[PDB]
């Protein structure tokens, strides 16, 4: 009828709508995650008109859970889209995630009209004020023709500098009104983020103080693999020779497999370093504040973050690097190029490295080799380890479940790893694989959750179905969070859960292949299984309720 | 061994967890939902130690959603507790949903211990200056032995005035850190909200601007039903054989079988009513501002509401009356004893109201009784209804599937109907049931929800499950929301799966699944699943285009 | 008497006070602007104790603008100390002025008891909550063993990156808190802040794009000030012979008497560069957001910022500068000794440049030279200009009275000026004057206010006069807000005040001298008074009602 060609139309006007999909396609987003309904139904139509992929979930928890991981993977910032009043609440949660681990993220949120408020509209709410607290950037866009501006600018507010998470509020009325398309103003394009230097002098400085170290460490965060940098770290290294740690998500910018990797001797190393070189890593809970009783009190630190403001915390940098980890990290190769020095090929340090990790070696190959059922952690890694691809994106959430998988899942790539990060989230597990399959549908995506982890965004399963994601969904149930629980006219104990739970028929809900596993002749069949599959699956692994992580001299938290 | 009752025990101190545990109990709380993790173990722990019921959910969403909807039930806030940083930020959906609702709860959020602030601790945040903007009050547990202290005072807070949502932010150090048990300074029990009566004069202005209207109408909200003033209204309504209409939470506070409803010609009462009585009910959305094009522009309102800045908004009340819902509709009844007065038996205002009801029946009569398989909503409504115990409590959940079940599934008495509320939210479906359950065992409780709201909380199955609770969950699945699509160009934004097998998640933990895709398996799945002992869920598979009756009106504007 | 030496003390144990002031000296705190009370009486004495300067000022407000006036002048933050509840509600202003201009400043605001909050205490608020919005950083002091780490971190947010507010909230239990002195952890001394360097082939792109352009114009914004770039700015300035434009607190980074100066054709500079290198400058409301109708549609722009989230706001940036103003421009300088290239001694630009600069001049010195009496405007700065030393320190406020002293004070190093910045304040009068009398006893300090002006802050002329400040400062009064008004059956009208007033008495009052000017044979013998007086003083002008600045193309707000 009205979409007869014959017909005369006018052709003229633009909605906001129409506006906010163009100005996202324009400023790299590619990725969508959300729940559409009043008043966001048309930007979730327009967007896929502009070629962006729509991905609706099943809360907006995940939803925003999927921007940011989408986000960090692509480099570039991703959008979640969020109906007004509870939409928008549902999705402080990632907001919060996201300022945490310094990613970048696009919230869109609808909002009621704005000619109805004060008058108790639908899902009327102060959705800017509540947002702002955890967000870099947050605005309400009043007008559709400031839709590109508003767009670019919150687009860059995330991406350059420390990155973080912005949001911007499209009231009902901007959404559906109409501007001409010749009326409206233009943005520009938002480029890379801009990369600085440190001062020469610094340079020098901190060779000057790897070459006084005796224990040196270089510390390799995942600052460094949102700075695209592994490159130029895997030629420092290579040409230093240095020890080096990796991070829970700095894992894989140094191949996990590399000779100089402490990671089987991560405590005596961070306890014995008199110097420790920061790269792309916070002294927050994660590196112990790089503080006593996990560090010698005199620890002399070389800091490179791109954020002034965090330089010292906790522990004070005799040398600062503030800037980019690629390009800080390139002018040390260029000034190792006129040093022709590198750490000592035989030293104390590296023997007492080398009898560390040969210690710990020794003390869980056991666990690891404990055929006996219901298995222990260290068992059922095993079969999974040996059956991960080295292109595979891991995503590792839990308590036991997580840490242990941390240790016995090794990455060779960088920003293949996604876990519960900086603020220790539960309930980023299936948002985040869904954010690795939409952005890597060629990579293999395997989620491996305890129990209580998979309970928060299970329902995501679907999603994976509907949307055609193979994700490998691996649940270690030990019948509780972080320790299993013998069945109780006493209550149930507040961290039980069910250890006799089938959560691989939730794969069969919606199409997937679910296996369960009770017995370590079981696991091997069952992955394999799980693996060559056509499409999503469920390994429920029913695992000792008292298994644990191998003894450590200090607790994870102290 | 150090437990043997022989060893020499130091028993003079106590920790914050038990002190946390020991005011709760003292003021009333006898329901706490939550997830422990660090660093609240030690308060859910000690909670049960007195007696608390913990329920662990699967999501804090649902935990938060819970602690409201128990409060709703149980007439006094109840806890949600969860876990530093994320725990918090992912319970504030329950604290703005509790704001909106003016329904009271307790959000108990453990912190970072005070003496790593500043150093990046784990899951360090700013949690009591996230929460104000949604709560009444919030503030930090500095010391525990000020913890009896700020129970009182949150507890207090929450529920008298206007109910609403309290923070209590409890620090890693102060949970574990002790005190000499002598040394506590005690609290008071909070009582019973203070209700408040209108001035002589406005009682009695009220009842002579209700004889002066020719078509008058009582509106009935859920503001009644927190009030506890069922009887009152009940007394009210029989004296004056007023026509009423319940708003969608205010419905069984008068039983929605009453000859006096004009539930069926809601749209033509509120447009051609002279005079609207507000009891205990807004004029936001849900009652479309009270103004143009629902209402007459010169519609007079009489208006009870216990919150004074809330009189006259949009709509300016001639006649306000400021106070407690059951003492005021007290007073009138006092009043009206005076009064010869009554709305007469016969009136043009009555037989237009009878018309339109017979009218709106006939107009979905076919749908109700249309067999075709796949079903539309009315007609599995049919099958629903006529199965619901007359003292259940009804979850609702969706677009369609709840606002049709609004109309097919009557309630008979108040706060047994539990739905998305006036903040329209997904998510509150199995964390509403779970509380249903966890407050009234001895009741059955029915969730009916869309197939995207089931999506929302559909893990708390594993919850109800691992509690006994024999929750009954039926899902209306055309596919998508608010409608169905056709298969697949990428997916529309608004679709799902329409062959999904939700049943099969009952399965996984032990509960009843049952498929319905034809009109001949519906019932007797319904009988299984009522009957079954434990947890269930009916999957029908409707028809991806059907829809609600046509309005003249859409439900928005 | 418990003070005489001879009886046994403890000695062992330190209050927070004590070790507030301690904390404060160290990290280079010499200034303390406030006025005490409950609680922070201790906090005032013990930092006199440690040598710190106290200011007691007579309002908040005034004492929280002098804070950062210090900041900016001295380079690192300094103090503004206010009672709990009201007194940290009236030192907000501060805080937001600060925000708004990236200065540094530490606000510490005492707060009532910890073991009392919830009771209704005295003063009680939430005040960490309220100034969280306008500050970098913000947190309540928990107990006294921490004191020495917040004052770190807070000194060190307020300085390090873009600089802003910091705010530590001190509760009187842990003002008066005892613990024991060997127990403290102490802090390291925070630095200079890090200095940032762009890449190199953005240097040569600046450098390219600065060769291409026909009519290039430098902007030299007050962040070179605030980075003590002056010498380079200089030098870069000299080598390349680039027209440049000085911002209202960037005049004296650039000497305004130098012969590059464009600041007499800013209209027609800013209209009609097809290239603008913005030096620590924003495109804000002051620049009017390079954009028509003031800028050309098409302009070009190098853009040096340490904010990497500014860059290309408004209007796109060609060419990203990403770092500190010193270090960038010294790669500049470095960069064009490898090239042959300044801009030509005779281009269009320049010949367009200097008839314009002719012009402006012959429009406004008639009035200039108009000894009239009332006088206006122009003839009343011709004394004052004429009167003012090369060193001093000027402080304009007012609207009239601010933007004509502006044209028609010149300076000649920087850091020399201090107005309404970008936050368009009045009430920074007064209160920057005591900062820069006490941060540079040794330079004339010299205040130009309007009479609306001098009422937000006038009773500060106590607190000089208690310090034996010799502040001079000269009112226009011109009897209202912005322009005069006839005398009034009839209200006054809103911006109406007194056209009679005799402010100089208020200097009769504290001790300072007074000196009443109407006509213009009285004018240049009363600065001269003023000026010789060894103390402070006030010259009350009383200018014509109607008086106005010269007529101009644009709107300064438009
Ligand atoms: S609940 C709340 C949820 N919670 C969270 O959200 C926090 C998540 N938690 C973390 O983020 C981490 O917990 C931290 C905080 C970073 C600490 O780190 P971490 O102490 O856990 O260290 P990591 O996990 O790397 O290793 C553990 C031990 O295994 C040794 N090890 C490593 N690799 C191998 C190997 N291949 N073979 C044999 N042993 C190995 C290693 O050397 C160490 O033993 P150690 O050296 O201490 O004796
Ligand atoms: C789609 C997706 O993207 C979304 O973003 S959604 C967001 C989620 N959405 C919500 O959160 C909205 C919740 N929505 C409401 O709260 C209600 O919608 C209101 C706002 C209160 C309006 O109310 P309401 O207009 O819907 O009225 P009600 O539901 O009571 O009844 C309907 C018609 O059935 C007639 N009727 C009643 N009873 C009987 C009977 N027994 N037999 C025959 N007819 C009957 C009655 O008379 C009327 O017909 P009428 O009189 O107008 O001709
Ligand atoms: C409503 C009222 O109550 C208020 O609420 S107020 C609020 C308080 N208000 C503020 O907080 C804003 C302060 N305002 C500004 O920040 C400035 O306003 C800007 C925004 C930077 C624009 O700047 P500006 O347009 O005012 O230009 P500038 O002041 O530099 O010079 C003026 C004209 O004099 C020419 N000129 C310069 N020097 C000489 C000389 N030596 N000889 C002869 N002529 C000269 C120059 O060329 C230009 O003339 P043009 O080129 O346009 O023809
Ligand atoms: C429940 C919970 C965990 C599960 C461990 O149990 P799970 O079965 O997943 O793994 P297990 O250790 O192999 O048994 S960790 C944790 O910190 N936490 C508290 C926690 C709760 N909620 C949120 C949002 N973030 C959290 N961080
Ligand atoms: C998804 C969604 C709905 C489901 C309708 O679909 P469902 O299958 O549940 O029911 P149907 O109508 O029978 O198909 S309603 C709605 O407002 N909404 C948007 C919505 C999303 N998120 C939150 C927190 N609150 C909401 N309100
Ligand atoms: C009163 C006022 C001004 C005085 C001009 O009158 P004044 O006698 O000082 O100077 P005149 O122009 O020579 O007459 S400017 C201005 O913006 N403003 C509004 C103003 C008010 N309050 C604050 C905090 N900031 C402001 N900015
Ligand atoms: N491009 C970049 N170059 C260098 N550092 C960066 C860059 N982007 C972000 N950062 C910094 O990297 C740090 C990441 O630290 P963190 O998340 O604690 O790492 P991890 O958890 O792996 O130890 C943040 O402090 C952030 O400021
Ligand atoms: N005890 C009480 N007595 C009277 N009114 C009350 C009482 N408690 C709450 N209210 C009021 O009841 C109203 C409920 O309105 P609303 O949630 O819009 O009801 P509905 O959704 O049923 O229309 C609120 O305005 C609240 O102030
Ligand atoms: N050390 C520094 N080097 C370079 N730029 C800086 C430095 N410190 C602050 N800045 C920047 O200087 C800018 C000041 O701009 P603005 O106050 O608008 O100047 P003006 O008002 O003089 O135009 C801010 O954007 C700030 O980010
Ligand atoms: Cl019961
Ligand atoms: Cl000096
Ligand atoms: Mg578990
Ligand atoms: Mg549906
Ligand atoms: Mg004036």
């Amino acid at each position: 009828y009205f979409q007869s060609n014959a017909m005369a139309k006018s052709e003229g006007k633009v909605n906001g709508a129409t506006l906010m999909a163009r100005a996202l396609q324009q400023q790299g987003v590619q990725y969508m995650f959300g729940i559409v309904g009043f008043p966001v139904i048309p930007i979730a139509i327009a967007a896929q008109r502009e070629g962006i992929t729509y991905i609706g979930m099943r809360n907006e928890q995940s939803a925003s859970y999927a921007a940011q991981a989408a986000s960090y993977l692509t480099g570039r910032p991703q959008a979640c889209l969020v109906v007004s009043g509870p939409g928008v609440v549902h999705a402080l949660a990632g907001l919060a995630n996201a300022q945490v681990n310094c990613w970048p993220m696009l919230l869109i949120g609808g909002a009621s009209a704005i000619e109805q408020n004060g008058m108790g509209a639908f899902q009327e709410e102060r959705q800017v004020l509540l947002a702002s607290p955890l967000c870099k950037y947050a605005h309400q866009v009043e007008r559709p023709e400031r839709i590109p501006y508003y767009v670019e600018q919150a687009v860059r507010s995330a991406l350059f500098g420390r990155p973080g998470a912005a949001y911007l509020d499209m009231p009902d009325d901007v959404i559906l009104g109409e501007v001409e398309e010749a009326a409206v103003r233009p943005a520009a394009t938002v480029g890379e983020p801009p990369r600085s230097l440190a001062p020469q002098e610094n340079i020098e400085a901190a060779l000057d103080a790897l070459q006084s170290a005796k224990r040196p460490l270089v510390i390799v965060g995942k600052g460094m693999a949102w700075s695209r940098a592994e490159n130029e770290v895997r030629q420092f290294i290579e040409r230093t020779r240095l020890p080096f740690l990796a991070t829970p998500m700095g894992k894989g910018v140094m191949p996990d497999d590399h000779p100089l990797s402490v990671g089987g001797a991560r405590s005596h190393a961070l306890q014995e370093a008199d110097l420790v070189f920061l790269l792309g890593a916070r002294f927050n809970w994660i590196l112990h504040f790089g503080l006593p009783p996990r560090y010698s009190k005199d620890v002399r630190v070389i800091q490179l973050d791109l954020s002034a403001e965090e330089i010292g915390n906790n522990r004070q940098a005799e040398v600062a690097l503030v800037g980019d980890g690629k390009a800080i990290v390139g002018q040390l190769n260029q000034a190792l190029s006129s040093r022709q020095w590198f750490y000592p090929a035989e030293t104390p340090w590296r023997e007492a490295i080398a009898a560390k990790i040969a210690g710990n070696q020794a003390a869980v190959a056991p666990m690891i080799a404990d055929n006996t059922s219901p298995m222990n952690y260290y068992r059922v890694y095993r079969d999974i380890a040996a059956r991960l691809p080295r292109n595979a994106i891991i995503v590792g959430e839990g308590a036991n479940t997580m840490d242990i998988g941390r240790t016995q899942m090794p990455n060779f790539e960088p920003r293949s790893r996604l876990d519960a990060g900086s603020y220790g989230t539960m309930g980023i597990g299936l948002g985040f694989a869904v954010a690795a399959a939409a952005v890597h549908p060629g990579r293999p995506v395997i989620a491996v959750q305890g129990d209580s982890a998979f309970g928060f965004s299970g329902m995501e399963f679907e999603t994976a179905a509907r949307y055609g994601m193979p994700i490998k969904v691996i649940i270690l149930n030990n019948g509780g969070i972080g320790m299993g629980s013998p069945a109780p006219g006493q209550p149930g104990m507040p961290h039980a859960l069910s250890h006799d739970a089938r959560y691989e028929r939730i794969a069969e809900a919606f199409g997937g292949a679910g296996f369960y596993v009770t017995d370590s002749a079981e696991l091997g069949p069952a992955l394999d299984a799980a693996m060559a599959f056509k499409g999503p699956a469920i390994v429920n692994i029913k695992i000792a309720a008292t298994a644990d992580r191998k003894p450590q001299q200090f607790n994870w938290h102290g």
